[PDB]
């Protein structure tokens, strides 16, 4: 068995960090993982690669002629703990669908027999400041059974996660994708915890983590690096392997109750935000 | 004559705040303005109606019948200043395109006539996360002669301007948007001022305006006001004032010159950031 899990939030919430911070605790834990980069940015996997990014499937399937020309072995590429990493790619701004090269990814990846038995767990790295398309596609085609949701205080963020919910809502007719949970990457605000407990509690789900702000962060991604690779005795290091072991252990998995803009004001509203 | 005007940039970053703002004041200065919303969020006109939102061209036009059944005059709704507004709405997530919205409302508010010859300026307010469908669609079709793209010292939000400029340069052969100027729109931190300045200077653009941080805008909004109208004595308010004039004289529109990764992580090194 393998778990496939998917992480969603507006644009520079904090996917890409707190998901290569999270696969790195689990390897360290033991498990087999793999990255799959799926928002245009590709730069999903950096952290455990060393590296500047990642060429995009898009980028080696242009190169080679088809995406059939391509093997797995040539695409997949092993970092911190033996995590295989892989990014999608996508157009360039202005042409054709931004999330198109998700789907071309994804199928590759099933096609060439990159699920193997052997893996414990696959995190989807997912823009969601739109909900359609290739962005979509691991809810809408039942590949990512637990998504969970990176958010904050911010209204944006919780406008969102409350989106990304309606989306799984939409597609819960067939397959099993559910909401896991909210992660809240903190603003160091005050009752921003407070404010994303209730929030999901409203969604019927829970905050699995408040991952606070830790100037760390920057101080390791600069060198290429998570916290955990960086300093494995870091405050915030310890953080990310207390989410990592909530994840393993997370048993809730809903379908959400997407609620109205006036719930959404009335939460920041209450908690002084 | 009349100007057409889009604001671009990522989510959560200020585009509605700073448009209804920046309008209220080309409003108190005597102009003749009218706002499109094209952020799926919809709630671009918000501050100028003293409202919750706004019903969308979407919405209405599935309650008519067509959106050949709708009729201008039922769409199009004055609040602050004589500022008129409109929203395109779009599909719930997971449904279709997120920007399809936005080609039905333009197209139907230039058949309709709404580009009356007395109008001064259109802003069209457009989520720019992706550059795509709809949402690149007044960049691809030429409705927007000037961007102005909202940004911060932000990695995601220089990162944003920088994909919208791509979009630019790619319709640059025919048509004739241009990129005008960034706004920065403070996190207040420092140097920030002295990063957009560069930023916008490898671009080829300027640096139009800084807007500072200030909970006066919260407040106003609580209210359902831009600040211009809540306090029009405040500090803020003359800074949306600052902005406003600037806009009105800018004569530099420019096909940009769109920067590497390496570029962008070298401006944040430098300052400091
Ligand atoms: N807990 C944290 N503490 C400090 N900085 C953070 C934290 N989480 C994210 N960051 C920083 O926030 C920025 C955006 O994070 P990223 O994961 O790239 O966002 P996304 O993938 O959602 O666009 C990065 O500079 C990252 O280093
Ligand atoms: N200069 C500012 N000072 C204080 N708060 C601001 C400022 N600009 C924006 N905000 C707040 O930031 C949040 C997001 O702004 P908004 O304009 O809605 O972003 P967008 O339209 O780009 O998603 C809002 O709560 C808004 O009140
Ligand atoms: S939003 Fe991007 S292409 Fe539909
Ligand atoms: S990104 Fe939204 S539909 Fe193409
Ligand atoms: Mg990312
Ligand atoms: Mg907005």
């Amino acid at each position: 068995a393998m778990r496939q899990c998917a992480i969603y939030g507006k644009g520079g919430i904090g996917k890409s960090t707190t998901t290569q911070n999270l696969v790195a605790a689990l390897a360290e834990m033991g498990k087999k993982v793999m990255i799959v980069g799926c928002d245009p940015k590709a730069d999903s996997t950096r952290l455990i690669l060393h590296s500047k990014a990642q060429n995009t499937i898009m980028e080696m399937a242009a190169e080679a002629g088809t995406v059939e020309d391509l093997e797995l072995e040539d695409v997949l590429k092993a970092g911190y703990g033996g995590v295989k990493c892989v990014e999608s790619g996508g157009p360039e701004p202005g042409v054709g669908c931004a999330g198109r090269g998700v789907i071309t990814a994804i199928n590759f990846l099933e096609e060439e027999g990159a699920y193997e038995d052997d893996l414990d767990f696959v995190f989807y790295d997912v823009l969601g400041d739109v909900v359609c398309g290739g962005f979509a596609m691991p809810i809408r085609e039942n590949k990512a059974q637990e998504i969970y949701i990176v958010c904050s205080g911010e209204m944006m963020a919780m406008y969102a996660a409350n989106n990304i919910s309606k989306g799984i809502v939409k597609y819960a007719n067939s397959g099993s994708v559910r909401l896991g949970g909210l992660i809240c990457n903190s603003r160091n605000t005050d009752r921003e915890d407070e404010l994303i407990i209730a929030l999901a509690n409203k969604l019927g789900t829970q905050m699995i983590h408040f991952v606070p702000r830790d100037n760390v962060v920057q101080r390791a991604e600069i060198r290429r690096m998570t916290v955990i690779e960086y300093d494995p005795k870091a405050k915030q290091a310890d953080e990310y392997r207390a989410l990592a072991r909530k994840v393993v252990d997370n048993k809730l998995l809903v379908i959400p109750n997407p609620i109205t803009m006036d719930e959404l004001e009335e939460l920041l509203m209450e908690f002084g935000i």
